[PDB]
């Protein structure tokens, strides 16, 4: 024995069986590959995406000025990050564009011409020309002196004498007109009159008024301001200037668009490092998009052309170009809006009017600007007129500049002048001098401000429109939104039409369409994005769509309402800046595919483990192997040991693949190996559970998958109540394994994500604050379930005359039994003995099996005496169970192994080496014979040789005690003599006990018989002494030829004590009495008997004894039927019975009909509920604390400034933050509450040790941030510890929050620095973060303003006009008046900045509008009290505008088209359950033997396709009831009603006939069952799926081509019909109730070939073509010979007078398509009427075609066979009406009782209803069958189903009848009982033909025979015939002081050829031929002896023993 040698060769063992798949082997190592796979193709197709810090510019709002409001939408429209903190976000800058080209040139120019201390005295030359060309140069009428005019005057008056003064003419005018100094004095009352204004050549002396002298003071000025406009016009920024502006003048330039944009951004924006970024946003799935996704284009139709009125030409023909046009079509739709927007403001009252004239300043200013444009109209002509014919240029500049004094200063001028050019450029009217410098500037300059002024035309500037309820409103909204010429609505819905003043609370809504606001359902995304939500279109449609601009100029209006402060503050918008992140698209479907996987991958290996363990006990071969000696523990731990060599190898192979295909890069895969080893463990734990709930292999292979499959799914609701469950809860939910997979599967990707895995360090702890429950609590919680599995399968696997003859003094007795006793044992005394078998004859029940049992060693007896070779069975049992062998009733042979490893493994395991088994293995497999095939596999073996094998394990190893119970039951009668032989070549010298049943095997092989009657011993002996013993007859056989009177007196002479007992056709047995002397008259007789047997007319005489079995029974004590249309309409009626009584009283055919469907369908209709709807966006007043708790810091910058040391208090004290704790209301849901003083919180000492040691540089604060490396891709930055500095004070509002201040800090550095630490916290869960921070204010900072006033710039402008006469028109007098309220709105001086976090939706406006309800109150007077009042934004979108609608309906929609799935695949699991009953039925040949009784098989098919449709009709109702309850529409609606019930009823009506031709390719129902609602989920899904995705694509010209031939094309399957008409059905009432939104009436109906018409008719049609088909399918399944045998042959050729014949069987034959050889050669027999045939049949040769033939399974090739006129060629169906049949198998149905199984079979036939009352009881009585009556056959003991076959066999009277084995497992006594009935039958007129395999029945009834060697029949005639013409024999025997050597002497003599036989002490065993001379010869005597005769079964041998 051992323990650790028992595992090796079970170890071994399984190790061998499994090699021998090499499917399973190859399949178990290849599919988890091939499913991570793609889980390698999706991190390949899924890339990552990295990006640095963001730092964004500010956005100024409308209350910020004009010129800022503009420039921050131009400068910004793509929102770029910069990795650089801007200038914009510092405690005092708002500026952000301190670098562009126009602000350096503008600095540049103020800085040093400008500001010019060094000549400042322009404005010396200004005043000097001022005051002189108004009174000198003009003059026109004021009065002066002589020499002085308008144009031209004359000193010559005051003359009075008569005229060398011609020489002063030419010395004092010197080539110069009036536009010297002694010249005239030299050349001198001649000398006092010709000199008369002493004022010499000196120039300055005109305007003498009353004093004024200014000419020589320019020199220095006009000398000293030219190098510095060289050297200012020689500096970068000009050059910068200049080089930018060389194109967009020139030609051929500027159309690219990103040229001009470009030139246009670097000369207005001053952005560095090229721009910025644009970040993305690659979401598309939380606004449930689907089209970004699918590549359809999203594009609304293009609104409606007209030709406007009043508007202009130019502007409505280019509005056309800007629309049509491909590339400009949507950067113009979201722009429309604005320019030509208009605004609605509802209740139209006084104060809303107001209001709204206060929020109109952005578009008066903007109106200012077009005007101002617009005065060039008449600026410019004058201004041109000024330069061609004009009084002052042409005749002062141009006429002269004089020509000598000009001469010398252009002499005297700078570098280069050119006069000559300066006059050229000083108008040149009719020259047309075309190079050119002067025409060009002016013509360019008209041409391009004409063009402004014509597209400033286009803008509609007054866009207020009142109206006086809201339903106008919306109604006037939809029609211009129709035109696309919608801004936004205004609703103020607390005033009517006559409110005349304001409460001090204002609230307002703005009412826009959904496609430029954000929805109102959601306020947050539903799962965290790692990105800032920075995308300038797809994240910002409050800014580009105007909702933002709208709400600013209104709340500016309500504030200028009812405040009156003149002291304005505007408004900046800051978005915080982010750090570096990296997002990772993939750890979404790897959480959510990577636990789906890894159980689906064992899906396999569960099914094909569990089949193995259910296998190896369903064959009985665990009781073996616990007989053998192995215990259970060892049978466990070999099977787990086994199923676990193979996951490892796989496991070694996956954690390779996952590891090298960067599925995970930083992980340690130890950890991820010993993750798998864990799973793998429990699963295999598991199947041992699974293994001990089923009894047959395919079930448990069937189910064990989809069990395992379904305890996963608590996963999947699991994951979403992730946050509910407590740590102590997902503890208890984790003892299934499946789910403890999933929470370890979480922190593997929480972990991976952080750049860091698991390596040993972080798995016992965890990425959060408080779970608790860490990625170690996985692994021991699988090591667990392990063991609880364990135990609870190992728990629950327990609990389901003389008689004894005398002997010799001694042969060495090898089994003593004394009085053994149990209770049915009453002290029997038996002594089996060596080297002789022992036959134990006994009953069935009366005490054999308890005693088999007590002497092998398995139950204990109470208080017996057992021995076994000189041992006990009590006091040892290891020892006695070593030499001890047995074999059961069964078989034990282990399939897919060798005969070789057999022996080899049952020698080991009865204890011995290798070597000693490898030695006798070779031994025992000579003697058994099976040298040859010795490698073959156990099964397919010939079936007798499997029993060889089994009967030859029993003797391995050292064996001396060998006891085996019937060992040749049900093998043919060589294979019997094979496994005899076996037998007597190994009782040499070891004792055999030998158990049987049958009577002809217990007399040629056995030494002595003791039978068992009444739990004790009553007789022990030799054969022959028990035949001696009795005393009976030596019955005498005697045959006749083709007279008993006479054959009486024969016998009478020698006159015995018995005449004829039976005398059957051509047949005369004779019974003499034994002993009474008889010696020389018994011899005598055989004398001339034997003589005269010709004459008599005899042929045969035989003497045989009286038989072995009679003395052990003794020891132990139709009218006229019915035919044609009643028999169909019975037939029918009564089928529907048989299959109606089956189903009501069996309960896996009521929970497979009535269960499934309910439920799941209930589970799909109660998904269908919990989904929120599309659409419907609410109300939702916007305000900050529809988030949770949260930070909101603050910050006051330039202080000490009043009116922003009172609007920082009404911010933090007062009112506080918005408008929550105000002073009345204000929703009851946020109430009010209490706060707390200020309060720095505490820090380590380390923090504040490291922030006093070193030196932090105002540029470098605080340390940085790490981020991801090249290797190490990390979520978020790591942030060392002390990253913002040291933390700021604290508070906690009265309205619950926390503010903390941030003043005299960088904020751009704590924000960016301190976010990873809050996400840190906020996370845990990665759905609905809070993010714990949105925005907060920043008070202060100024930008400069232009310090140009007003009037003093009109003073320039009218100066400037007056000095050149231009003096304008009417529009400039209109424009310039407005122009100090004008050049004040451009800027606005002090603002404050509010600083939002984009990651909340609405945190934008909920955040502006606390910053203008806080201004509002920084302003009123001081007499108000400001917490009262305050302003609140409402946002309602508009209606949806059935465009919008379409992809709601798609939506809606996609949850109803799950819905028809869900109901496909429940409602196929009813036809899937008719099937099963099919399968079963065509199987055990139960159908065949309907047709044998004759149902034709039409009938059968109808009369089943009938009852199924009525049996799933219940099924629908059902179904079609739940659906009424759920009250749903569309469905249960009035109308369609109809429609759903005529959709339920028509499926069934087609898809029951379609699965009928699968009950032909299966023979496993489970099989069946599993490979149906496969192939229907298959189809089903994607019948209804890719129609439904196929449609979206409304362009691509070919996929509406390839789904309109699918439309039509897939109609063939009725899953398709239903899927496509449930859809339509949702579909069509979707349409219909769009319409009634708008007030319409689709009114659509069903039955109209469209929606379900052409589905309601496929299934009509092909639910009747399915049939025909199945009908089909059925349709097409359904020389030198003896002389004897010629005698027949040639006999059969005239059957005209003997046609009383009732079988003919003219010639027969099935030569097989893939043969040669028939199997069945041409045979002819007549059965006369009176006789049972034997048609016996060697095996091996073909005879059971025959049956096949006759019953009417297989087609009679070239045949000829009729029964009583008909014949089975042609009319094989009135003839079936005279035929019985009992099967070999037992074709019986379990769930009836034995009395309607009669009644079915009865009323099959004809004998009308009345009858089988009587009928039926005389069968049941003379069956005998009384208690089992009405049982429930099927349980039934095994031998009663061969009574019942044979009574539904018997039915009627049918003249022939046909049996097939008619007693196989039976006791003698029933064996016998059933005999009696088969010789009555014959004793009345009617033919049997009869089949067997044992020759005891075919010799007790019978009367011919016929022996099917290989071809075809080789023997004929009667038993006693057969027995003398092919045969011998007289087996003598003879008792003894005894001496072999004196008997042996007479035979010595004569009687030559004896065989002898065995040799025993005294008895002898010899062999005569056939000469009967023994009889006479023994006379001569020295006391017993018997000659009998060979039996029957010897003469079949002779035959089998050739070939
Ligand atoms: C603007 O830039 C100039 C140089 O480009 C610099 O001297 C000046 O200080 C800047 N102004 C502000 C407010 O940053
Ligand atoms: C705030 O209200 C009063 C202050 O007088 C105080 O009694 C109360 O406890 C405080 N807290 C709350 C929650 O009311
Ligand atoms: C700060 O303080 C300790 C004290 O020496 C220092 O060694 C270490 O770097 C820091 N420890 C912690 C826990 O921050």
């Amino acid at each position: 024995m051992g323990f650790v040698r028992q595992i090796q060769l079970l170890l071994w063992k399984n190790w061998t069986l499994r090699k021998r798949q090499k499917i399973r082997f190859v399949v178990e190592l290849v599919w988890p590959l091939s499913l991570f796979l793609v889980l390698i193709w999706l991190r390949n197709a899924n890339p990552l995406y990295s990006h640095h810090e963001c730092h964004f510019p500010n956005k100024a709002m409308p209350s910020a000025g004009m010129l800022p409001w503009l420039q921050g939408i131009f400068c910004n429209v793509n929102n770029p990050c910069f990795q650089s903190p801007t200038p914009g976000e510092s405690p005092g800058i708002v500026s952000n564009y301190n670098n562009s080209i126009l602000a350096r040139v503008y600095r540049d120019f103020q800085e040093l011409l400008m500001n010019a201390p060094e000549s400042q005295h322009l404005g010396r030359i200004w005043t000097e020309l001022h005051i002189l060309s108004q009174f000198m140069d003009t003059l026109r009428t004021h009065p002066e002196r002589i020499a002085g005019r308008g144009i031209r005057i004359r000193d010559i008056l005051k003359d009075e004498e008569t005229l060398l003064l011609e020489r002063f003419i030419i010395f004092s005018q010197r080539r110069g007109a009036k536009t010297s100094l002694s010249q005239g004095t030299l050349q001198w009352l001649y000398a006092n009159v010709d000199f008369f204004k002493l004022f010499r050549v000196l120039p300055t002396l005109l305007d003498s008024r009353s004093q004024g002298i200014n000419l020589r003071s320019w020199g220095g000025i006009l000398s000293d301001m030219s190098p510095r406009i060289q050297e200012f016009i020689h500096r970068p920024s000009m050059q910068d200037l200049l080089w930018v502006t060389r194109p967009l003048m020139q030609n051929g330039g500027p159309e690219t668009f990103t040229k001009l944009m470009g030139i246009l951004s670097d000369l207005l924006c001053g952005y560095p490092e090229g721009g910025g970024s644009r970040v993305l946003s690659f979401n598309w799935y939380e606004d449930n998009n689907y089209k970004a996704f699918l590549g359809i284009d999203s594009t609304r139709k293009d609104p409606i052309y007209s030709y406007d009125r009043r508007t202009t030409s130019f502007c409505n023909a280019l509005i056309q170009s800007l629309e049509s046009n491909p590339l400009t079509k949507i950067a113009w739709r979201a722009a429309k809006p604005l320019l030509m927007g208009k605004i609605l403001y509802t209740p139209d009252s006084p104060a809303a009017r107001r209001i709204l004239k206060n929020a109109n300043s952005t578009f008066e200013e903007l109106e200012h600007v077009r005007k101002l444009v617009k005065a060039w109209e008449e600026v410019g002509p004058q201004i041109w007129y000024f330069f061609d014919n004009s009084t002052q240029m042409n005749m002062i500049r141009d006429t002269l500049g004089v020509k000598d004094f000009l001469n010398r200063q252009l002499g005297e001028e700078g570098i280069t002048a050119e006069a000559i050019l300066n006059f050229l450029y000083k108008g040149p009217r009719e020259s047309q001098a075309d190079n050119f410098d002067w025409r060009d500037i002016f013509n360019i300059t008209d041409r391009t401000l004409r063009l402004v002024n014509q597209y400033l035309e286009c803008l509609v500037l007054d866009k207020f429109e009142s109206y006086n309820d809201e339903t106008q409103l919306t109604q006037r909204a939809l029609s211009l939104l129709e035109e696309n010429m919608f801004w936004a609505g205004v609703v103020f819905p607390d005033m009517y039409p006559w409110t005349s003043s304001l409460p001090p609370h204002v609230k307002y809504k703005i009412r826009m369409d959904i496609d430029v606001v954000e929805k109102t359902n959601k306020i947050k995304d539903r799962y965290w994005d790692s990105g800032p939500r920075a995308d300038p279109v797809e994240d910002f449609r409050y800014i580009w769509g105007g909702f933002a601009y709208l709400q600013d100029m209104v709340e500016q209006g309500i504030t200028r309402s009812q405040v009156q402060a003149e002291a304005p503050v505007g408004i900046y918008l800051q978005q915080m800046p982010y750090p570096c992140f990296v997002d990772d698209s993939f750890m979404i479907i790897l959480n959510r595919c990577f636990p789906i996987f890894m159980v689906l991958a064992w899906i396999y290996s569960v099914s094909m483990t569990v089949k193995s363990i259910v296998l190896e006990k369903e064959l009985r071969l665990k009781e073996t192997l616990k007989n053998q000696g192995v215990s259970n523990a060892v049978i466990w731990c070999t099977w787990f040991l086994d199923s676990f060599s193979i996951m490892s190898m796989s496991i070694f192979l996956l954690t390779i693949f996952i590891m090298h295909g960067r599925i995970l890069h930083y992980s340690d895969p130890f950890i991820l190996f010993l993750f798998l080893l864990a799973f793998s463990t429990a699963t295999i734990m598991l199947c041992f559970l699974l293994s001990t709930f089923f009894s047959k292999a395919s079930l448990a292979a069937a189910c064990s998958g989809v069990i395992y499959f379904t305890l996963y799914l608590p996963h999947i609701l699991c994951f979403a109540w992730q946050d509910r469950m407590t740590a102590e809860l997902k503890k208890a939910v984790s003892l299934l394994s499946p789910v403890a997979f999933g929470f370890g599967t979480e922190y593997l990707v929480r972990f991976e994500e952080q750049g860091l895995g698991l390596q040993w360090s972080n798995i016992g702890n965890s990425p959060t604050e408080g779970d608790e429950f860490s990625f170690l609590l996985s692994m021991q919680m699988m090591l667990l379930d392990a063991a609880v599995y364990g135990l609870l399968a190992w728990y629950l696997d327990q609990v389901f005359d003389s008689f004894f003859e005398r002997e010799h003094p001694g042969w060495v007795p090898g089994v003593c039994v004394k009085n053994l006793v149990k209770i049915a044992v009453d002290r029997l005394n038996i002594t089996f003995y060596e080297n002789q078998i022992t036959a134990f004859l006994g009953h069935n029940g009366a005490g054999k099996t308890t005693t088999l049992s007590i002497l092998t060693g398995l139950l204990p007896p109470t208080s017996g005496t057992v021995l076994v070779g000189g041992r006990d069975i009590e006091t040892s049992l290891d020892a006695v169970r070593q030499s001890l062998g047995m074999c059961p009733q069964h078989n034990i042979l282990f399939h897919h192994l060798t005969v070789a490893e057999h022996m080899l493994f049952y020698a080991q395991l009865k204890g011995k080496s290798q070597e000693e088994a490898q030695l006798e293995m070779e031994a025992m497999l000579e003697d058994t014979g099976l040298h040859h095939k010795r490698n073959e596999e156990a099964q397919d073996l010939s079936g007798g040789m499997q029993r060889k094998l089994s009967v030859a394990i029993a003797f391995v190893g050292d064996a001396k005690v060998v006891i085996l119970d019937e060992p040749t039951s049900g093998v043919d009668p060589y294979s019997r003599r094979s496994i005899w032989d076996l037998l007597l070549k190994y009782r040499s010298g070891r004792t055999i006990i030998m158990s049987t049943h049958h009577m002809d095997e217990a007399d040629l092989l056995g030494d002595r018989i003791a039978i068992i009657a009444q739990g004790r011993l009553y007789c022990s002996g030799t054969p022959l002494f028990l035949k001696n013993c009795f005393g009976t007859g030596l019955y005498l056989t005697l045959v006749r030829k083709m007279d008993v009177n006479e054959l009486m007196d024969v016998v009478l002479h020698h006159v015995p004590e018995a005449k004829l007992v039976e005398c059957i056709g051509q047949e005369l047995i004779f019974l003499l009495p034994n002993k009474n002397f008889k010696h020389r008259a018994y011899a005598s007789l055989f004398r001339e008997l034997e003589e005269t047997l010709a004459d008599l007319g005899l042929s045969s005489f035989g003497i045989s004894d009286t038989p072995l079995e009679e003395i052990f029974l003794k020891v132990t004590e139709g009218p006229q039927l019915n035919t044609g249309t009643q028999l169909v309409l019975q037939h029918v009626q009564a089928l529907l019975v048989k299959r109606f009584q089956h189903t009501i009283r069996s309960h896996k055919d009521f929970l497979a009909q009535i269960v499934l469907p309910a439920t799941f369908v209930f589970l799909a209709l109660m998904l269908s509920i919990v989904i929120p709807p599309f659409g419907e966006y609410p109300a939702l007043t916007l305000h900050p604390w529809i988030y949770g708790q949260q930070y909101t810091f603050f910050s006051m910058d330039e202080p000490g400034s009043e009116q922003f040391t009172v609007l920082a208090d009404v911010l933090l004290n007062k009112p506080g933050f918005g408008n929550r704790c105000l002073k009345e209301g204000w929703l009851p849901e946020y109430p009010c509450g209490n706060s707390t003083p200020w309060k720095t919180p505490s820090v380590s000492p380390n923090i504040t040790q490291l922030f006093q040691k070193q030196k932090w540089t105002q540029v470098n604060p605080s340390p940085s941030c790490r981020c991801s490396t090249r290797e190490k891709l990390t979520m978020l930055p790591e942030c060392p510890e002390g990253a913002g500095g040291l933390p700021p004070p604290q508070r906690t509002q009265r309205s619950t929050e926390i503010l903390q201040d941030l003043t005299d800090r960088n904020i751009s550095d704590f924000l960016v620095k301190t976010y990873p630490a809050l996400i840190r916290s906020s996370l845990k869960s990665k759905f609905w973060v809070n993010e714990q921070r949105y925005g907060g204010i920043s008070i202060g900072g100024k930008l400069p303003v232009v310090p140009i006033t007003g009037e003093a710039l009109v003073g320039f402008l009218s100066d400037l006009g007056r000095i050149m006469n231009v003096s304008g028109g009417p529009i400039t007098r209109e424009a310039s008046k407005e122009i100090p309220d004008f050049l004040k709105h451009l800027e606005t001086e002090d603002n404050i900045k509010v600083w939002f976090n984009n990651k909340g939706w609405h945190a934008l406006v909920s955040f502006l509008n606390v910053a203008h309800n806080a201004i509002l109150r920084a302003s009123l007077p001081k007499d108000r009290s400001p917490e009262e009042y305050g302003i609140t934004v409402i946002s309602q979108p508009l209606n949806l505008t059935k465009e919008q609608l379409s992809e709601i309906t798609v939506l809606t929609t996609s949850v109803d088209a799950v819905v028809a799935i869900c109901v496909i695949f429940s409602m196929s699991f009813v036809p899937a359950s008719f099937v099963l009953y099919l399968i079963q039925e065509r199987v055990n040949k139960s159908k065949h033997l309907q047709f044998i009784s004759g149902v034709s098989p039409t009938t059968y098919w109808v009369t089943n396709f009938l009852w199924d449709i009525m049996n799933y009709s219940v099924s629908a109702g059902l179904v079609v009831g739940i659906f009424i309850g759920f009250q749903k529409k569309a469905y249960t609606s009035p109308e369609n009603l109809p429609a759903l019930v005529a959709l339920l009823l028509l499926y069934g009506w087609a898809v029951i006939p379609m699965m009928y031709p699968a009950s032909f390719l299966f023979d496993v129902p489970s099989t069946a069952y599993v490979a149906l609602s496969c192939a229907n989920l298959f189809i089903g899904i994607n019948s209804s799926a890719i129609t439904f995705i196929l449609e979206l694509f409304e362009n691509n010209r070919t996929l509406l081509r390839f789904n309109a031939v699918l439309r039509k094309l897939l109609i063939v399957f009725p899953h398709f019909c239903l899927g496509r008409g449930l859809i339509d059905l949702a579909l069509s009432q979707a349409v219909t109730d769009v319409y009634a939104r708008f007030g319409e009436e689709h009114s659509a109906n069903p039955f109209h070939w469209d929606l379900i018409g052409k589905n309601l008719f496929a299934m009509v049609v092909e639910g009747v073509v399915y049939f025909l088909l199945t009908l089909l399918v059925q349709r097409h399944f359904f020389i030198v010979d003896e002389d004897d045998d010629v005698a027949e042959e040639r006999q059969r050729i005239i059957t005209g007078g003997n046609k009383t014949d009732i079988l003919r069987l003219h010639e027969l034959t099935k030569i097989y398509p893939g043969t040669s050889s028939p199997a069945v050669d041409r045979l002819c027999v007549g059965v006369r009427p009176g006789e049972c045939f034997g048609l016996l049949g060697v095996n091996g040769a073909g005879k059971t075609t025959t049956f096949k033939m006759l019953t009417g399974d297989t087609t009679v090739t070239s045949g000829d066979a009729t029964v009583a006129g008909k014949s089975i060629l042609t009319n094989i169906s009135e003839v079936h009406q005279n035929m019985g049949y009992c099967p070999q198998f037992d074709a019986i149905d379990e769930l009836l009782t034995g009395r309607e199984h009669l009644y079915l079979y009865a009323r099959l036939r004809g004998v009308p209803a009345e009858e089988i009352e009587k009928v039926a009881n005389w069968s049941i009585k003379s069956l005998g069958l009384t208690v089992y009556a009405d049982c429930l056959a099927g349980t039934y003991s095994g031998g009663n189903k061969r009574k019942l076959s044979t009574a539904i066999a018997l039915i009627g009277c049918p003249p022939l009848v046909l049996l097939d084995e008619p007693t196989t497992g039976m006791d003698p006594q029933a064996r016998r009982m059933l005999w009696n009935v088969i010789v009555s039958i014959i004793r009345e007129g009617r033919a049997v033909v009869l089949t067997s395999h044992s020759m005891e029945e075919c010799e007790a009834l019978c009367t011919r025979l016929a022996i099917m060697v290989k071809g075809a029949f080789r023997c004929m005639g009667t038993i006693q015939h057969l027995k003398s013409k092919f045969g011998d024999g007289y087996i003598v025997t003879m008792k003894i002081l005894p001496d072999l050597n004196p008997v042996e002497q007479f035979f010595q003599g004569n009687f030559p050829g004896s065989v002898q036989r065995e040799r025993h002490y005294n008895m002898l065993q010899f062999q005569v031929s056939s000469s009967s001379l023994a009889r006479i010869f023994q006379l001569l005597l020295s006391e017993e002896y018997s000659v009998t005769q060979t039996t029957l079964d010897q003469v079949f041998v002779n035959f089998a023993k050739q070939q």
